[PDB]
């Protein structure tokens, strides 16, 4: 009764890196491979804002990039607050396949990069530095996640072989603290993968979902039965729960879930209306809206 | 019947940390400002080569700290890969307490602690400069974890009104890639508490924590039912798993996980043998030897 292969990213543009990862897909190509060429789409997207090239700056005017790839079995790779590479996302590959750690931030992150062949380049376009220089003005930080201001892509993918991947990248909150690291790059939080159960990825307020180990507890909910969207929606029901203990007010938050699991069913739900994600199995690629927390 | 105040901490210096902590806890004082002080105490210690102050630094010579702290109710603050900050527990408390993010790394993490007041050092001892430079010699990276090494401190405690807190500082992996950051700064991999069960805290190859969100499995299995003595053992025997699913030798690998719940009741479980730690409750400190995986 496998599904398969299917991928499924987050937000609408998600549905044109989708089609990049069926590519891969289609052909029988490893999930790994799929989830890095689908998101490197987005990464190469100087309209797309919020990953990658054209992403907003830090509030010092850095553009500093975070993501994670994880593979089918236990492999992982993240960079943290890397500057001047394109494609984070193949630089976090080249850290799970070439070193023996799994994570590496800053100056070293880039270092690294150059070592591997990586090239340096300037990924402030004049849309972002107008906008930055602008917002200078009153320094006021507001996060507000949906398809404009902020977001990110994260993707998850089942193959031919029955094998689950999935990358997550972002260029983060605009106008963050410099060295500000959010969701996007911590395993178990922006993304999580267990070959043996599902996968699941994260996006939205992303100290929210590193305070509760997001994409961890959704992984580990279809391991206790739960199927991926009812995982996705016990896991915002704990956002939810945990975002009242703190005082907080729900309004101002905001998280979706995304998830697939070993026989391809898959499912999603966030806390508010609003975020959509696009799935790509054998009925072609769309864009469909999960249920929300906040009525 | 419920055991608190009390306090647990990583491998033997632990007993000592304890006792720091102990004066915070014994006078009603709160589990975070316990934890906090606890682990300072070993930052601050030039002979313990794996935290803070005389930690052994990266390949290039530099002394780069991670840390992370997490409270009774959700709020978190981690800083990775900073530098020329004494004690990072403390400057990820205010990272906590003093801003809209949870994670700052480098040199933002750097520029943030001197904008809270903390003082510039050099914390490359004339002792850990003297190894480096004969390391340099051969340059041979081999990640050792035992008794004798790379000891890193995971402190978790439980005050009088009964709220539990936890923090987790290291200097990192000796030799370690520039910029590489293992699992001490990463909620839910090297530390995690939810008031509600449980906190646990990890120690050892980092890596494994991370691929496996290690403390946050610990505890998601206490909520589950599991004694926190089980849930670490359950924790410790799904890295097993993964270390033999990527072909890797267990022998190579070291992880230990203490765990608490609500109740006061304890536990550790590890991989291999000569890892111990520390807990100090009202009847007394006592080095405890944990069960290991590897016969």
């Amino acid at each position: 009764t496998t599904n398969k292969p299917i991928v499924l990213s987050t937000w609408n543009f998600g549905l044109h890196a989708n089609v990049e990862a069926w590519k891969v897909l289609s052909k029988g190509g490893k999930a790994l491979d799929a989830v890095e060429k689908g998101v490197r789409l987005v990464e190469d997207d100087p309209t797309e804002r919020s990953v990658g090239y054209g992403g907003r700056p830090d509030r010092d005017g850095r553009v500093t990039l975070d993501a994670c790839i994880m593979d089918e079995n236990y492999n992982i790779g993240s960079v943290a607050c890397m500057e001047h590479i394109k494609n984070p996302i193949s630089v976090a590959r080249a850290v799970m396949e070439k070193t023996p750690h799994v994570m590496l931030v800053g100056d070293g992150a880039l270092e690294f990069a150059l070592s591997q062949g990586f090239k340096k380049e300037n990924l402030l376009t004049a849309e972002s530095e107008k906008e930055w220089k602008e917002w200078l003005k009153t320094s006021q930080y507001k996060p507000i996640v949906n398809i404009e201001n902020h977001n990110t892509i994260g993707m998850i993918a089942l193959d031919a072989q029955g094998n689950l991947s999935g990358a997550c990248t972002t260029s983060g909150m605009a106008y963050k603290m410099h060295g500000r690291v959010g969701d996007s790059p911590i395993i178990g939080a922006g993304l999580f993968v267990d070959n043996e159960i599902g996968a699941a990825t994260a996006t939205g307020h992303g100290e929210e979902v590193i305070r509760t180990v997001g994409t961890h507890l959704v992984v580990e909910l279809m391991n206790q039965g739960r199927t991926p969207q009812q995982a996705c929606k016990e896991a915002v029901e704990r956002i939810v729960k945990i975002v009242n203990r703190r005082g907080k007010n729900l309004k101002d938050i905001q998280v979706g879930f995304i998830a697939l699991n070993k026989k391809g069913e898959y499912g999603a739900y966030c806390i508010q209306d609003g975020f959509n994600f696009a799935v790509h199995d054998q009925k072609g690629n769309r864009l469909e809206t999960p249920g929300f927390a906040l009525k």
